[PDB]
């Protein structure tokens, strides 16, 4: 899968450095063509962002980040599309608010009895990044694959 | 033991997702008679909620939940019978404290709790102690 050294709001939450990856050794060709490919890493793309929503009672705009306090149970983030909200994994939840931050630094906190109001709905696919930090093997103790 | 995808009141404190409850894989209806059956999974309903107690000395009316701390150990949550006072445990005590409600439960002092009196009438069998472990079916296909 690709990725761009220039994007810092995927890189960190990764665990990767720009250094790093601009430090990365050769491919060969033939080794190039054996390999599947798969979706690049880039920041999703949420769909009419920023308009209101159409359901009643949404905390936000689309595409904000919605959490639940933790006196409750475990945090489950989500994100309120036009119709209702989608779930999303923790570290998802990581790149939206720092690629969406655009000065905003965290989501709003919602209570339980107001979040199980909100229509459940899935119009995203987020299947492609895992699901923890990346386990970089150090080039220089394997340099084979 | 049945479970509901809207409510979150229950999800929450368990650990499961309304998606992961409605993508679900099928069951055989062969295995589903062998398997006996729980209660449901839902917030335990407490008759009479509001009334007064049947004993001297209840911190508040039925349905509300006392907690008394320790020296060492977790804190001691319970709530209020019509004839008395039930422990509960960590996880169920989240259940009931999820609608809203009070803020904070009634804080007692250990001495005067341990002279009121105990009862035992609600069903406690089905919660468990910690969030579940949930088997991700696509690694382990059968059962």
């Amino acid at each position: 899968s690709r990725i761009e050294p220039t994007n810092r709001a995927v890189l960190l939450p990764l665990g990767l450095t720009p250094e790093q990856v601009s430090q990365a050794r050769p491919m060969s060709r033939a080794l190039f063509d054996a390999l599947p490919v798969g979706p690049e890493l880039l920041v999703p793309e949420v769909p009419n962002a920023g308009g209101p929503a159409t359901f009643p009672g949404a905390p936000g705009p689309i595409g904000t980040v919605i959490v639940t306090p933790q006196i409750s149970g475990p945090q489950q983030y989500s994100l309120v599309l036009g119709d209702g909200v989608q779930t999303l994994p923790p570290l998802v939840a990581q790149i939206l608010q720092n690629a969406g931050s655009a000065g905003n630094t965290k989501p709003l906190t919602v209570e339980p009895s107001t979040l199980a109001k909100m229509p459940v709905v899935n119009r995203l696919d987020l299947s492609a990044y895992p699901d923890n930090p990346l386990e970089v093997v150090d080039i220089r103790e394997h340099p084979s694959t």
